[PDB]
């Protein structure tokens, strides 16, 4: 932020991969330009988190050491070899209003075109990180209206990504002029990015409205950068992650490692290898709506009852659901109600029903729940600690005629006093397809 003192294509609000399958970015930003020797270690580390995309910081020589074409080719290779989509971006014009800085970035992409042309199915070009620091939508648009044509004229066919003005925190620029910028692309293959920090994502209302204001212009969107907090305030990362999942919006967390003292709290990993994630890193990778739960690789590469649901859904949510969850009387194992959700099955597809809530299950030694579907397998799980550490039983077969009781032994679970989430992971079989419903009832601990 500013000082404290045949390939990808866009269709409406959806970004599609080369196979015609929607692609929802779930990834991490890596500050390559400042730490060039960490390329292999960092990208492999990021791949291990389950991320499906890595945004790579490049320098065109304006402020740091220019990344030459061999470096660009190597970075793309590392991403590809690890099944990661690469969003490349030039960082030297960050916060600048000058057309000169933007033109230098454009000249850079043109110079490196031989490493980008032919990589349309795996590489997306983010023209310039946070170009135009002022909050002026018209001036911002004028810059890109001249830049986009230049890029296309040079032969670049990659999907282009455009950062909003105001250091990325002025999404109104996209709502007001995004369509004009998009129409400046003869290939109509441009998407937009918001950097949600303390101004653009300060609270739940801002996160939702800012995302809606870009999408309602029928433009594809990604939260290119976001954190759990920033220079002048808190950032609602929880809503960014939950709402982005609801609306199919991509996101990329900032950043793997290497932030300066003023922003060191934004490092996702303590080590370059990624063997020791920070709390922020665990929120992104292992937390609710995180990488482990929602990231899908581009297809180009591939005794007390806690919940009875008798009066409400009791705070439960889920992911990879078509509709729901709802509390219904259609089926139940205890009382007259159960939690129900609809899902679309696909080969080995995974679906979730979970209650995100801090609580203590200390003293408890077991947790179980009864589930069923309208083949499938399922397992009960819990997450504990600041690291959202996962603990689950083994996947067991469930059926559609009656309920199957799932169980998890808590005797060996650490930090039970710090439970963060409780849920059931449903997994379709290899030859499973079609619509069905999943249910859960009588969640009890002893
Ligand atoms: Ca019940
Ligand atoms: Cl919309
Ligand atoms: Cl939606
Ligand atoms: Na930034
Ligand atoms: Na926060």
């Amino acid at each position: 932020g500013r000082p404290a003192n045949s390939g990808f294509y866009v269709s409406g609000t959806t970004l599609y991969d080369a196979n015609g399958n929607p692609f929802v970015m779930r990834g991490i930003n890596h500050g390559h330009a400042w730490y060039k020797d960490q390329a292999t270690t960092a990208i492999e580390g990021i791949a291990n988190t389950g991320a499906n995309t890595v945004r790579i910081v490049l320098s065109d020589g304006g402020q740091w050491t220019k990344d030459d074409i061999q470096t660009v080719r190597n970075l793309i290779s590392l991403a590809e070899d690890n099944n990661l989509v690469a969003v490349l971006e030039v960082h030297d014009a960050t916060g600048y209003d000058s057309i000169a800085s933007l033109n230098r970035a454009v000249d850079y992409w043109i110079e490196m075109r031989s490493a980008l042309i032919g990589k349309e199915d795996t590489v997306i070009i983010n023209i310039a990180n946070e170009w135009f620091g002022s909050w002026d939508g018209a001036a911002w648009a004028d810059g890109y209206k001249q830049a986009i044509p230049r890029l296309r004229n040079a032969g670049l066919n990659n999907t282009l990504m455009i950062d909003a003005a105001g250091w990325g925190q002025f999404p109104q620029s996209i709502h007001d002029y995004g369509r004009e910028v998009f129409n400046a692309d003869p290939q109509r293959n441009t998407m937009f990015s918001i950097h949600m920090y303390e101004y653009a994502g300060g609270n739940a209302s801002q996160v939702r409205t800012n995302i809606d204001r870009v999408l309602n212009q029928d433009l594809a969107l990604v939260i290119g950068e976001f954190g759990h907090r920033h220079t002048n305030g808190d950032v609602d990362e929880s809503t960014i992650m939950s709402y982005s999942e609801q609306r199919g919006v991509g996101w990329l967390a900032w950043s793997w490692k290497g932030n300066g003292p003023e922003w060191e709290y934004l490092d996702l990993s303590n080590d370059w290898a990624g063997n020791n994630l920070t709390a922020w890193g665990n929120t992104i990778v292992n937390g609710p709506y995180g990488l482990r739960e929602t990231s899908k690789l581009s297809t180009v590469f591939t005794p007390t009852t806690l919940y009875d649901f008798e009066e409400s859904t009791q705070g439960w949510t889920g992911s990879s659901l078509s509709r729901g969850p709802w509390t219904v009387t259609e089926w139940s194992s205890k009382g007259n109600h159960s939690l129900k959700a609809d899902i679309q099955m696909s080969s080995n597809s995974q679906h979730y029903l979970h209650v995100i809530q801090n609580r203590s299950l200390q003293q408890n030694s077991r947790i179980q729940a009864t589930v069923k579907h309208a083949g499938m397998t399922a397992r009960l799980y819990v997450k504990t600690g600041h690291g959202y550490t996962w603990y689950s039983g083994s996947f067991v077969p469930i059926n559609g005629s009656s309920g199957t009781t799932l169980s998890l032994d808590l005797s060996n679970v650490q930090n039970l006093s710090q439970v963060r989430e409780i849920g059931v992971q449903f997994q379709s079989e290899s030859n499973s397809s079609g619509q069905t419903s999943i249910y859960i009832d009588n969640v009890i601990v002893e």
